[PDB]
Formats: structure tokens, C-alpha cells, sequence
């Protein structure tokens, strides 16, 4: 979509979401947006999923990782170094019910965060303003708030416990209104 907002996108017309970044700097879109800008006072290089800053009124944005960067942000491939991928493949094989961004149980907010040679599909921080996503506080690295999707949510029944298993971001069917609801934290 396209929405007066700071920086260069979406202003418009160039119609340009920028995954986390966006809906952290601008919801009001969902597409791939990334490019450098820095004119001598602020930063914004950030990507649908990489390791940047965002020019917010004298304020920079922390996104994900763009390559080998500690953040809890848009996964890019294998977002994270060596040892977040040995703790990313035994994280995994314990919490296999964390294959996208959800949340919803006595516990902290969970993202789909692994590098391996299979077909998946991109983890819930690199998902856009989904009619089903809001933002909970994630716990990897550092203690954050992270956009948390509809996909391995738990389940409403005697007790939240995660659905199952999947990297898939939350899609609707009607597309006959305005599908942008406003998160909790």
C-alpha cells in the first residue's frame, strides 16, 4: 500500500514495505523494500530482512541480520552466525513448533530461526502486516518485541500449547476490507 511516512517509502506512490522495518518505522504496506540513504544526519539501509538502521526523527532503527548479525529481526537464509546455527539446529529439534513467528503460551515469543537445505519458507519477522499479526516479546539473544504472525500459534483448548510445526505466514480470503489490526504490546 502507499501512506505519508518518514524516509523513502510508501510515500506516495513508490508503494514499499519494508518488513519489520516497516511496521516498526510504517505500517501501512506489505513489499520489498531495501536501499541505502544517508544524507549526513541519519542511517536507513535497512531490508525485508538484513542488518540496518532506519531514519527515525534523529532515531535509527535496529533490523535483523544482513548476512551475519545478531538480531531478532526478518531472517535472511540463515540469519545469524556460527553459533546461532549450532544453537538454531538443537533449538530447533526442541522447540520444533517454532517454524514461524507465533506466541501465545506462559512463554515467551518464538520465530522460525534455522539454516538447513529443505523447502521452507521465510520465518514470521519476515512477514508483513498480516490481517493475523500483531508482536510479542520474543526471547533469542537479547530480550525484544517481535512481530508475531498466525502459524504455529497455540492452541485453545485446557491449556496454550503451539499448534504444530510450519514456516507459513498467516493469509486471509476476503480481501473486501481494511486488513490491518493493531498489536498488543
Amino acid at each position: 500500500m502507499a501512506h505519508e511516512e518518514d524516509g523513502v517509502c510508501n510515500s506516495n506512490a513508490p508503494c514499499y514495505h519494508c518488513d519489520a522495518n516497516g511496521e516498526n518505522c510504517s505500517c501501512n504496506c506489505e513489499l520489498f523494500d531495501c536501499e541505502a540513504k544517508k544524507p549526513d544526519g541519519s542511517y536507513a539501509h535497512p531490508c525485508r530482512r538484513c542488518d540496518a538502521n532506519n531514519i527515525c526523527k534523529c532515531s535509527c532503527t535496529a533490523i535483523p541480520c544482513n548476512e551475519d548479525h545478531p538480531c531478532h529481526h526478518c531472517h535472511e537464509e540463515d540469519d545469524g552466525d556460527t553459533h546461532c546455527h549450532c544453537s538454531c539446529e538443537h533449538s530447533h529439534d526442541h522447540h520444533d513448533d517454532d517454524t514461524h513467528g507465533e506466541c501465545t503460551k506462559k512463554a515467551p515469543c518464538w520465530r522460525c530461526e534455522y539454516n538447513a537445505d529443505l523447502k521452507h519458507d521465510v520465518c514470521g519477522c519476515e512477514c508483513s502486516k498480516l490481517p493475523c499479526n500483531d508482536e510479542h516479546p520474543c526471547y533469542r539473544k537479547e530480550g525484544g518485541v517481535v512481530s508475531c504472525d498466525c502459524k504455529t500459534i497455540t492452541c485453545n483448548e485446557d491449556h496454550p500449547c503451539y499448534h504444530s510445526y510450519e514456516e507459513d505466514g498467516v493469509t486471509k480470503s476476503d480481501c473486501d476490507c481494511e486488513h490491518s489490526p493493531g498489536p498488543s504490546e
